[PDB]
């Protein structure tokens, strides 16, 4: 129950769950949620809120879809903005982004803190210092931006970034990263509308794998 249950994947790691997989955690208001724990990468204890791997799931979705979450525990998913807010509300959480290209290269980026606000604040990103990683830094430029989807434009562009770049993100005008973009399978001719992390592979290369995950700082 909520009284003794784990709050996140680090609690689960501490209790001896050493394999990655789906486990029940209890959010701050006691709402139970099934989450994916990455117990392997970089010490383990990471709660995964976004996964792309094969293009099986459509990510070009509306506000309601991103709010509640969508996809599959067996594959690709977005955990949901209400869930991500709740998970990052208590304490301080570090963010790790893991990427794999189509050539087999693994790259990563790490940030010292990560929070998303509530729906009233349009799931605004509150991002701490870049730590490092082979992927470089394509998220700091998104700090303090609201989340936007195709049907709800909260970006700082005269354009509709989510529609123009075919994703959903804390778009500014418009992006350095676009991990909820189209699954375009490596090099693409269209500009900046793929699973792009521009500090590493630029605006015309879409990654094979994306994983976004959090753990107590
Ligand atoms: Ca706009």
């Amino acid at each position: 129950s909520c009284a003794t249950g784990p709050r996140n994947c680090k609690d689960l790691l501490d209790r001896g769950y050493f394999l990655s997989g789906w486990h029940t955690i209890y959010l701050p208001d006691c709402r139970p949620l099934t989450v994916l724990c990455d117990m392997d990468t970089d010490g383990g204890g990471w709660t995964v809120f976004q996964r792309r791997m094969d293009g099986s799931v459509d990510f070009y979705r509306d506000w309601a879809a991103y709010k509640q979450g969508f996809g599959s525990q067996l594959g690709e998913f977005w955990l949901g903005n209400d869930n991500i807010h709740a998970l990052t509300a208590q304490g301080s959480s570090e963010l790790r982004v893991d990427l794999v290209d189509f050539e087999g290269n693994h790259q990563f980026a790490k940030y010292k803190s990560f929070k998303v606000a509530d729906e009233a604040e349009k799931y605004k990103l509150v991002l701490g210092a870049f730590v490092g990683g082979s992927a470089g830094n394509s998220l700091t430029g998104h700090n303090n931006n609201f989340f936007s989807t195709k049907d709800q434009d909260n970006d700082v562009s005269s354009s509709n970034c989510a529609e123009k770049f075919q994703g959903a993100w804390w778009y500014a005008d418009c992006h350095a990263s676009n991990l909820n973009g189209l699954y375009l399978m490596g090099p693409h001719e269209s500009f900046a509308n793929g699973i792009n992390w521009s500090a590493a592979k630029g605006y015309k290369y879409s990654y094979k794998v994306s994983e976004m995950k959090v753990r107590p700082a």
